[PDB]
């Protein structure tokens, strides 16, 4: 049984390292239309391992977006991975956990690859997995430099892996919801349930990249917003912290 897997995390989180390592000679190396792309063997698979640019999140907010982040984000909304291996900084946790929250949301099959522990242990970090998994509803795998352990466990939990466990990450205010559950109803139903709603909270948070997505929503984004403002002082502001509130809990827990 063949499966594609992408390979996600932060500029400097060891992915490059980690993808040469898991593949070996067996790569070959194209574009986008850089583009890195190779083969590895676990106990069921044969894997199909491409390497996504480094970046710190799907999109931006505030500002503009790089063309690394455009393409990581529309190859995850591609569907053609399977899963994803999302390597994790463990010595940067809480600005690592970002990424990672945003491909929870979004429903995608992840595997959260623990990375970085010795820095993480001389920078006097220990982090909790079993507790991060729970909270992320998602296998966490420590990547164990020695003897290429963490590899052969990575490979494991790829054999082991399932659908993420449907738990609740981000607490939004129901007003929130219920505003990206009908702007979600509108956008085209090629999109996943899942996909729409978080793509209606982005729309609601100011994210002007996600209307790209939303096709007819936004026509309907003005009216939300208005309502919204006539409940809570800032919707958009509300859905940031929300989500800081989530990643501010799971550290306190897990580190």
């Amino acid at each position: 049984k063949k499966l594609t897997i992408g390979l996600i995390g932060n500029p400097n989180s060891g992915k490059t390292t980690l993808f040469n390592q898991l593949t070996g000679s067996r790569q070959r190396v194209g574009n986008w239309a850089e583009r890195k792309e190779g083969q590895f063997s676990t106990t069921d698979h044969q894997v199909t391992l491409v390497d996504l640019p480094g970046t710190y999140s799907l999109t931006t907010i505030s500002s503009q977006t790089s063309l690394d982040e455009q393409i990581a984000c529309h190859y995850i909304l591609s569907g053609d991975a399977d899963l994803l291996i999302n390597v994790v900084d463990a010595s940067n946790l809480e600005r690592n956990l970002y990424l990672t929250l945003q491909l929870l949301e979004l429903g995608i099959p992840c595997i959260v690859a623990l990375n970085m522990l010795d820095i993480a242990e001389k920078q006097n970090i220990r982090i909790e997995i079993d507790a991060l998994s729970a909270r992320l509803g998602c296998p966490v795998i420590p990547l164990v430099a020695t003897r290429g352990r963490g590899i052969e466990a990575l490979k494991l939990a790829i054999d082991r892996y399932k659908a993420n466990e449907n738990v609740e990450l981000v607490h939004y205010a129901q007003p929130l919801l219920n505003e990206a559950d009908s702007l979600a109803k509108v956008m085209p139903s090629d999109i996943p349930l899942k996909q729409r709603r978080w793509l209606g909270l982005q729309m609601l948070e100011g994210d002007i990249y996600s209307r790209a997505y939303a096709g007819e929503a936004s026509q309907h984004l003005d009216a939300a917003l208005a309502r919204l403002r006539n409940e809570m002082d800032d919707p958009a502001l509300h859905i940031a912290d929300a989500r800081y509130q989530c990643i501010a809990a799971i550290c306190d827990v897990v580190s």
